[PDB]
Formats: structure tokens, sequence, C-alpha cells
């Protein structure tokens, strides 16, 4: 098994990258892919850069150049569900765009024509993630993650998301793009992120303070998940 | 010279596709790329599907698999500039995301971190496009094109764009994604689209009525532009 891992920011990939043995770097299309072994398992770790198009470009290169068997999206997220605190884990069962709108032609809010309204994460990957959460005694919520190209910071931006996706557990800027690419290539995916902020008026301050905390929790989860998948 | 051409919808690529001699089809990642000769010039024409991620995925495959020398983005657009009528041509000097917002961290509205605030189209390609416009006696405007994942249909969606980008001449859903991918691969690009609607409350009705008109005008421009570039 080769496990593909995608993170947007330096801070979200640095802990995993440092653990990769025999590390090689592919530099293509403005992104970096690091290949080698993570606790004995072959991995390909993409640092994509921020937002939907960066993520889409990077994921496409990762799939084409490395042919990973599955994709895990790691990093931070803005928490939306009431029981989430900084550091807590969010696991996708599904990803949707919160900023896509072709409802004038009768598509569901968030749905682009030619796509399902949402992209479902892989059941086996979800189950493995939940097993790791249990083993590591972490607080986690499984559910809908929504993506757009905006850093959510209270005001009207948060309000629109709570209005249109009251079931969304977290918001970020890459997951659904990754999900979409994986859908089109028929590659299983899961998102395993951790909370850096609660997407309110203070979220920029919380993000600066707690990105590192969130990166560490997600990275430790991903390390555990890689091991669990490779062993099983 | 090999010219890369990208269109999102069937209607936007069908006229060019039908003119391709010795046509072959590559089907990968949910998109189609058609290769062959257009009036003697080698071309690779991508049908990407709609929106930013579809466009990004498709453009990445096009660049990787076909290595075109330049990229031309064809199709329809929502007109924003006052002198534009249905069928008229818009030529990018630049592309920006109208839905990207990381201003909480001091980036320019529409700018994603790690990107320029806008992506500049190639001066030589712009000049060739303007020469074709003159030769074909078309009404055109050159300027900023903005992209997002929403079909603009008056109300608050149009209002936000007029507020944040009063200089934008047109709006659509793929151009900036294509521009971003081309930027990251250092490939020159130009957008040459035609107006299907003016992005107001009636734009869905106008789009249904005039997509074919807009596709034809853009396609005829692109055919002329391919010839002009290959000859010069
Ligand atoms: C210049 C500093 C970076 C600003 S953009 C935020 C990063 C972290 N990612 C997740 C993320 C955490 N909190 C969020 C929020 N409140 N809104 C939207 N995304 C998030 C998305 C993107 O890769
Ligand atoms: C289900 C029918 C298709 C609906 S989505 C519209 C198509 C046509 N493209 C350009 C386009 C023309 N007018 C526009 C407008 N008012 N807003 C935003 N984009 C546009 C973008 C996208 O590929």
């Amino acid at each position: 098994m080769k496990i593909g891992i995608i993170g947007a920011m330096e801070e979200e990939v640095t802990l995993l990258r440092d653990k990769i043995e025999n590390r090689q770097t592919i530099s293509l299309g403005g992104c970096e892919i690091y290949t080698g072994q993570l606790n004995g398992t072959e991995v390909a770790l993409l640092k994509s850069g921020i937002g939907k198009v960066a993520a889409a470009l990077g994921a496409t290169l990762l799939l084409e150049h490395c042919k990973p068997d599955v994709i895990i999206n790691t990093g931070s997220a803005g928490g939306l569900a009431p029981t989430l605190k900084v550091g807590d884990i969010v696991v996708s069962d599904e990803a949707r765009y919160h900023d896509a709108d072709v409802t004038a032609f009768g598509y569901e809010y968030g749905q682009l024509p030619g796509c399902p309204a949402g992209f479902k994460a892989d059941d086996k990957l979800i189950a493995a993630a939940e097993a790791c959460i249990a083993e590591l005694n972490l607080n986690a919520v499984r559910g809908l993650i929504v993506s757009g190209d905006a850093f959510i910071n209270g005001s009207v931006g948060l309000a629109k998301i709570r209005h249109n996706f009251p079931q969304a557990i977290a918001v970020e800027m890459e997951a659904t793009a990754i999900a979409h690419v994986c859908h089109n290539f028929n590659v299983p995916f899961v998102v395993v992120r951790a909370i850096s902020d609660v997407a309110d008026q203070q979220s920029h301050l919380s993000f600066d303070e707690f990105l590192a905390v969130a990166a560490k929790q997600s990275s430790l989860m991903v390390e555990s998940l890689v091991q669990k998948l490779a062993h099983g």
C-alpha cells in the first residue's frame, strides 16, 4: 500500500515530513511532494499551498506521479459543531463546497453541474480513523466538512455557512477540492483535520495561536492512521 | 507550436472539436482532451467541466499530457462592462478570484496566500487576439475577468462583485483557475470569451437563449487566433 497525504501549509506537513525516512522531493507545478517511508510505510506527502485550485492542482499531480492507493487530507480547520474545542479532531463523512451556487439552474446549493452535491469519504477509511481516535482517546466529530476560498472570520461569511449548512461540522479551504479530484479519479479519500479556531470574529487570532496545536493533533492522527491501514 | 485550448461546457467546445482533423480523444480524470489539427495547426482541446476545481484538474492534465506552448481559454461569460452586448468579445489582461478572501491576514481581496493578487495574461497573446478582433470587425473589451464558483444572477451576488471589482469587465467560473495553473507551470495564457448574459436577475434566461451565440463568437475568434499565432 502507498498512502497519499495532503496538507496545504508548511505547518500542516512539517511534522510528517520530518518523520519520513529516505526522503526524496518532487518539485512540480509550484508544489512539493515528499516520498519515503513513514514508520515503515511507503507514503507520498503533498504540500499543496492554500485554497481550492492549489489543492486541485497538487492532488492531480500527486495522483498522476505517485499513484497512491488512498488519500488522507491532514491539517487545521475552523470548527462549526458546538462540542468542538481547539485541538479536537474532525473526520469527513462527506465534503461539499459552501461557495458553489448554480441554483438558478436547479442544482442543489453547493453542487456544481456534473458533480454529486457532495463527495462521500470512504467507509473503510472513516472506520480506521475512528479506531485511531478511540485508541488515542481523542475528542472527535464525524460529519460534513465544507470548503471554500475564504478564511471564515465571523460576520456575514460565517452566517451564510450556518444558514446553508447547519449540519457542517467544520470549514476549511481545500478538502472538497481534494475530494472532487479523488472522485474523478475513483480514489478513496478521508479528511482528518483538527480544530484551530471556531471561525468567528476572533478566528484569525485563534488560528495564529493554535495552528501548531491543530497541526500536531492531525499529524499524530495521520501517523496512527497510516500505521493502521498498512497493518490491516 | 502546439496550441492548448480549454472550454468548460460541451457547447463551448463543440464547434472547435468538429473542425479538428485526425481527431484523437484522451479520457482521463473525468475530462476529455481532443488532439489533431485545426486548419493545419496542432491543437489540444480540453473539455474541463464547470467550475474552478474542474478547470484546475483539466488544465493540469492538459499541461502534463500534451505540453501545449500556450493556453487559450474559450467560451461564454457574464458581461459586467457597460458597453458589452450579447456576442461581444472579452479578452483578459488579467484574472482574479472574486470569491477568495484571506483579508483577515492582510492579503488583498481576491488574493490567495502564495499567489499574486491577480494573474496577468500574456502580452503577445493579447496583441494577437486584438489583431483578430480588428480583422473580424468585432466589438470587444480588454480588461479584468473575475472567476468564482457561482453563476451570477443579480441580487447580492452581482452586487458584491460590482463592489469589490468595479473594473471587472466580465465574470465566469474557470478562467482564473486556468490562469493560476498556467502561472504555476510558467505557461502563457489568454482568455477569449464572449458575452452570453449580463449577470443580472435575467441572466439564467439570457444564458439559455444566447450560450450558443456566445460559443460561436468565441470559437470563431479562437480559430482565427490559432491561425494567427501559428503563422507568426
Ligand atoms: C495566511 C494564513 C492562512 C490563512 S487561510 C487558512 C488555512 C488553514 N486551513 C484551514 C482552516 C482553519 N481555520 C479556518 C477558517 N476559519 N476558515 C477557513 N479555513 C480554515 C485553510 C487554509 O489552508
Ligand atoms: C447549468 C448551465 C451552466 C451554468 S454555470 C455557467 C457556465 C458558463 N460559464 C460562463 C458564464 C456565463 N455567464 C455567467 C454568469 N452569469 N456567471 C458566471 N459564469 C458565467 C461558467 C460556467 O462554465
